[PDB]
């Protein structure tokens, strides 16, 4: 395919952080406070939200969904 430029290089600790458009009540899963930004990041596998710069303190993407999955025996 013509997509000979796959920028598959956006993994800090296993989570895929994609740019979102925070326009409402949002909280930084890395700074435990309200994201007053117009852009944030989300892991499609652990459903976190961060200030689009606090991803270098988020745990491995199998140590985030171990707190962000309300359908697991997390006890
Ligand atoms: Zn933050
Ligand atoms: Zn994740």
């Amino acid at each position: 395919g013509p997509m000979k430029e796959a920028k598959d290089a956006r993994y800090t600790n296993g989570h895929l952080f994609t740019t979102i458009s925070v326009s409402g009540m949002t909280m930084c899963y890395a700074c435990n406070k309200s994201i007053t930004a117009k852009e944030a990041l989300i892991c499609p596998t652990c459903n976190v939200t961060i200030h689009n710069r606090c991803k270098d303190t988020l745990a491995n993407c199998t140590k985030v969904k171990q707190k962000q999955q309300k359908a697991a025996l997390l006890k």
